[PDB]
C-alpha cells in the first residue's frame, strides 16, 4: 500500500503528456540566473520570480504535473498571502522538493564531484511531508573529458549515494527523482556523443545496481538522466542522432519497471530540449514515458523576458506558458518546428 | 556494426511472428533417461529417428517453430532420406541452432550447487557450428533453490559470469546466444513458496545481466530463457494467474529492454501448465520484448510417449507434436484458450 | 609527504605499548553510563569526569597514545581554565576527534543501522584539524543474529560510509579511525564464536574493498575492530580461542600495509578484554601492532570509583590507572593475572 | 586436515630458502626457446633437456623446493628408464603439474587475453594427484600500456578463473600456485614502474577478491607475481626500487595469511631477477617468505650451454646449479654481487 501510493504518485509525475517543471535552484544557482539579466538576487525576487511561474495558470494546468522545489520556495507565500505550494496544487500539480545539499569535491578524485545531504534526511522527509511534498529529487553531477573522467569510483559513490537517499524517500511516502547529471557543459565539454553514450551507460548501469542492492522500488521512482548528446563545445549530433542513441542507452540500462524518464535540459537551447524529446516519442512505443524535468528548457526565456520588473509578469508568463506547451507536445510526439 | 545488426535481426526472427523455439538439445545422458521412461533403448539410431519424426512434422515445424536447439551430434546426423536432419530445418523455414555447455558439474567449495562447464576451445567449436549452420547457442546455468540457504550469491555469480563469457563468444563467432539461467522447479528440494522463486529469480537474473552487462555482450542480439517465477513442483498451489502476474514482473524489474525476447523453459511443468502461463503473460498488454517458448519436455513428452520408439507411430507422434506446438504457438499470441484444447 | 606525516602520526597512535582511550561518547551514551551510577548528566559533570581522566598523569604519560574525543569536549575548558586538550598534550598524547552523527535505522533493512556524519565533514575536519585533533573516529554498528543478521546490503553500505569519511580524513591531515564493530551485546548475544568469525570476516573483507576503491591510504590510517568473540550471554571461547580465531580473520583481512589495530573491549569485563589483548601479542610476529581502543574496559571502574562526587578523584584516578597499566602491558605481551593484584 | 595438508605443502614449497624451478613450459613456448639457441624442438630433446635440469644434484637438493611440470614431462621417463617424477622426489623437490590449457584472445577485449583449461579439470587433478604432483599453476597474463590496458573487465574475468581453478585444486588436495602476470614484455613495453605499481595492484586486489569469493584457503595457496618493475625498453628503476616498490604493492594487496610469494623472473636479465629477490629480502620482517619461481632467470644460461648436445651435460648442469645457488642466497637475502665470481 506505500508502494500503491509510490507508484500512483510516479505515474501522475510522468502521466497524459505533462512533465516537471524544475524550479529547485539553490540560492547561488539562481543568483548566478539572475546575475545574467542584471537582477539582484534578493529573497523577495526570487518570491516574486517563483510567483510569476507557478501562477501562469495554462502552463500550470495543462502541461505541468510536478514543480520541484527549493526549501526556501517550499515554506514561501505568495504575495496574496497563500502558501505557493497551494497555488502549485490548485493548478493540479504535486508539489516536491529538492533535498542534496550540494554537489562538492570528492576527496582524492580531482575534478569530480560527491553530493552531499543524507544526514538528519529522514527527518526533513517527514516535514516536507506534512507540508505537501509528494516527491523528492537528489542531483548526482558526474565530470566528464575524452578518456580520464568519470572515474568507476566517483561513479559508484555517486550511486551509492543517491541510493541511500532514494530508499530514505520511499520510506517517508515520497518518490525520489534520481537525477544522475553526466555534464554536457562541464569545464571539459569537448568529447563527442559517443563518448557520451559510453559514460552515460556505465552511469545509468551503476544507478540502477545500487538501487537494487538499497531495495529502491523502480516502480515508485522517476528517472532524470541527460540525453545522450555531445559536448556543448562540439555539438555535431543532429537531433536524429539524439534522440536514437538516447533511447537506446535507456533501453540497455533503465528497467521496464521504472514508470517514467524525465530528462534534464542540461543546457541545450530551449527549441533543442523540445526537439529531442519529439523525436525520442515518433520512436515506437516504449516501456516508460518519457517526459521532461527542464529548469533552463521552460525557465530561461520567462526569466530574459520578466527582467526583475512587475510591469513584465504577463509577458513572462507568456514566454512560459509557450515553451510548457511546446514541451507537452514534445512529450506526446506532436511538436513540429511550425508550431513555435 | 552490420554483425551486431545481423545478430539483432537473427534474435528478432527467432522470437518474431507468435513463433518460438524447439529445445530439442537433450545430451545423450538426458534424452537416454528420457527414453528410458518410454521403454525405449538409447542408441544413435534411435535418437536420430525421434528427432527426424520431429523435424518432418512439416505444419508444427512450418507454423510454429522459429527455431530448434540441437546436441552436437544430431548437428551433424543424416536423415534416413539422405540430407542431413538440418537442411530439413530450414526447409521448414526454422532456424538450427547448437548447445555448447558440457553439462552442470558440482561447484568446488559450494556443495549442492554446480557450475557449467564448456568454454574451452569454445572459439573454435563456434567456428566450425556456424558453417555446419547453427545461427544461434545456448548454455544452461542450473540453479539450486531451497527455503533459505541455496542458492548461495557465489554460486550465482560464477554461472552468471561463465554465461557472460560463453555470450561474448557467441556473438563474436556470430551466433545469438540463447543464455539459459534456470532456478530449478523440480531438483532435489522442490517444496519451496512461489515467493522464495520470485526472490531468487530475481537476484539471479539481476546478476545475469550484470555479468553480461561487463562482459559487453550485446543485449540487442541475445535471447533470454528463464524459468517463470512458480512454487516448488511438490507444493503447486500458485494460480496460472499469479504465475503469470508475478512473472512478467519479475522480467520488468530484471531484463533490459534492449533484449528482443524471452523464450520461457518449461522447467516440468505439464504441457497444459506451459502452455497457459505463457498465454496468460501474453494477456497482460504491451511489454518491451516478444514472450514465447523454448520449450523441451513441453513440446515433446507426449510425442516421445506416442512415438513409443516405433516406426508405425511417426504419424500419431507428429499429431500429438503439432498440437502442443500449435497450441504455444497461439499461447505466444496470448490467443490459447482451454477449448482450444 | 602528507602521506609520510599520517603514516608517522598512525604509527605514533600504536606504538612502544601504548594505546587508546576511547573517551568520545555522545552526550546519550555517557548519559547512560552516568545513569548506571546515579549521576545526573550535566555538563559540567561530564567536563569533570573527563577531567579527572585527563590529569591522571600516570596512565596518560606512560600508557596511552591518544585520546578520542566527543566535539564537546574538544571544546572544554579544564577547572584550571586551560582547554582539556592542552592536560592531553602535556601528558605526550594525541587529541582525536569522533566526527560520525550516530548509528540511525537503515532504510528497508529493518533491525539494522547506517552512520550518519558525511555532510559538511570536509570542513568539520578542518576545524577540528585547528583544535589539535590529528586523528579522527567513526562508527558502524554491524547487528548480528543466528543466521539472518547481517545481511550484505547493510555491510556494504555502512563499508561505503566509513570509506567516504576515511577519504575525508586524510585530505584534511588526520589519520582516520575504522571502527567496524560486529556487537557482542546488541539485542541477539546468544550467538557462537564461529558465527561471530563468520560474520566479522565478511565485514573487514568489504570494509578493506571499499577503503581501497576509494584510495584510503592504508598506511595512514587505524582498525578499531571487535575481537572475535562469541556473544555475552553464551560465553565459550577460552582466551586461547578468542585470540588465535581474532589473529586469523585479521590475517585473512586486514592488509600489512595498516599499522596497527586497536580493539574495541564491546561488552567484555575489564579483565576479558587485557588478557585477550595480551594473549594476541603472546603469539609471535604480527604484520601489525596490536593495541587497544577501550572506552568501558579503562573506564567502568574508574566511573564506580568516581560517582559524581569531587572528594573521590584520586580512587577513581588511581582505578583508571591501574586499569591504563594492565592493558599497556597487554600491548606488550607482558600481562598475566597475578599482576592484577 | 585437508586445510592442514595444504597448508604444510604450500610451506615447504617456500622453505628454508628454497624456490620453485618453473618447467612447465608448453610445447610452442620451450618451442620458442629451443629455436632461439637452434635446436630442433622434438619430444626426445625436450625429455632430454628436463631430464639434464632435474639430474643436477647440488642444486636440486640444496636450492628447489619444487618443480612445476608440463603435462608431457609428468609423464616422462629418464633415459634411465625412470620416472622423472622419482628423480624429481628423490632430490628432495615436490612434483607440481601446470593446469591451464593457455592464454587465448578475450572476445570484445581487443589485444587481451583469458586463460583456459577449466573443463575437466577436477578429473585431470585427481589424475595428476595419483601420478604424485602436489601442487599446481594457473597463468593469466595481464596486457599492459600507458592508459588504456588492462581493462577492469579483462582482469576480472581472469581473476575468476584463477579462482575457479584454485578451489578445484585444494578440493583435489593440491595447493595452487596462483601466477597473475603484468607483463613487463608484452607488444607494448615501454610503460613506467609508477604505471606497473598502479596497475599491479588492481590485479592483485582482484584476484584475492575472487579468491575469497571462491571460498579458496589462502593458508594453502602460493602467489606467483610480476615483480613492480618498468617496461622491458624503459627500464631506469634501480634494484632498490624494484624491491621497495614491489614489497610495497605486496603488503596492501597480499593478506598475510598467504605462507608464501614466488616471483617469476618475467624478461628480467639472470642478475637482476636475483637481485631483486635478495634486496626484497634484506628489508626485515615481512608477512610471507618471498622466493622465486624462475623459468627463463634459472634455465636460460643451462639452455644456451647446452646447445641440444650430450656432450655438454655436465657444462649446462654446472651453469644451472649457479643460478639456483645464487637464487637460494637470493631467498635467505644473502645475495650479492661478489657471489656471482
Ligand atoms: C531447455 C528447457 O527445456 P524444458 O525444461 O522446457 O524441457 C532445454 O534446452 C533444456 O535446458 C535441455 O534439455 C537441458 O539438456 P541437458 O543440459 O540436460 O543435456
Amino acid at each position: 500500500s506505500m508502494n500503491e501510493r509510490l507508484e500512483d504518485i510516479a505515474l501522475t509525475l510522468v502521466g497524459a503528456g505533462k512533465g516537471i517543471l524544475a524550479a529547485d535552484e539553490s540560492t547561488a544557482t539562481i543568483g548566478k540566473r539572475f546575475e545574467s539579466i542584471g537582477v539582484e538576487c534578493t529573497e523577495d525576487n526570487r518570491r516574486a520570480y517563483r510567483e510569476m511561474l507557478f501562477t501562469a495558470k495554462e502552463a500550470m494546468e495543462s502541461a505541468i504535473s510536478g514543480v520541484i522545489l527549493f526549501d526556501e520556495t517550499l515554506r514561501q507565500k505568495a504575495s496574496t498571502g497563500q502558501m505557493l505550494t497551494d497555488l502549485i496544487r490548485d493548478a493540479g500539480a504535486v508539489p516536491g522538493i529538492k533535498v542534496d545539499t550540494g554537489a562538492k569535491p570528492l576527496a582524492a578524485f580531482p575534478q569530480e564531484t560527491i553530493t552531499e545531504g543524507l544526514d538528519g534526511l529522514r527527518e526533513r522527509l517527514k516535514d516536507y511531508y506534512t507540508l505537501g511534498a509528494r516527491f523528492a529529487k537528489w542531483r548526482a553531477v558526474i565530470a566528464i573529458d575524452a578518456q580520464t573522467l568519470p572515474t568507476r569510483g566517483a561513479i559508484s559513490q555517486n550511486a551509492q549515494a543517491l541510493a541511500r537517499y532514494a530508499a530514505l524517500c520511499q520510506e517517508a511516502g515520497l518518490v525520489p527523482i534520481v537525477e544522475p547529471e553526466v555534464l554536457m557543459d562541464g569545464p571539459s565539454r569537448q568529447h563527442s556523443i559517443t563518448r557520451c553514450f559510453e559514460v552515460t551507460k556505465v552511469v545509468l548501469h551503476t544507478v540502477f545496481k545500487e538501487l537494487f542492492e538499497a531495495r529502491v522500488l523502480f516502480e515508485g521512482m522517476i528517472l532524470k538522466p541527460n540525453m545522450v548528446i555531445d559536448g556543448k563545445d562540439a555539438r555535431i549530433a543532429s537531433v536524429e542522432e539524439v534522440a536514437e542513441k538516447t533511447v537506446h542507452v535507456l533501453k540497455q540500462t533503465v528497467p521496464a519497471a521504472v514508470p517514467g524518464i524525465a530528462f534534464l535540459s542540461g543546457g541545450q537551447t530551449d527549441e533543442e530540449a523540445t526537439a529531442h524529446l519529439s523525436a525520442m516519442n515518433a520512436l515506437g512505443a516504449l516501456p516508460w514515458k518519457l517526459t521532461f524535468s527542464y529548469g533552463r528548457a521552460l525557465q530561461a526565456a520567462a526569466l530574459k523576458a520578466w527582467a526583475g520588473k512587475n510591469e513584465n509578469i504577463v509577458v513572462a508568463q507568456k514566454a512560459f506558458c509557450h515553451r510548457a506547451r511546446m514541451n507537452h507536445l514534445a512529450a506526446l510526439g506532436q511538436w513540429t518546428k511550425d508550431q513555435e
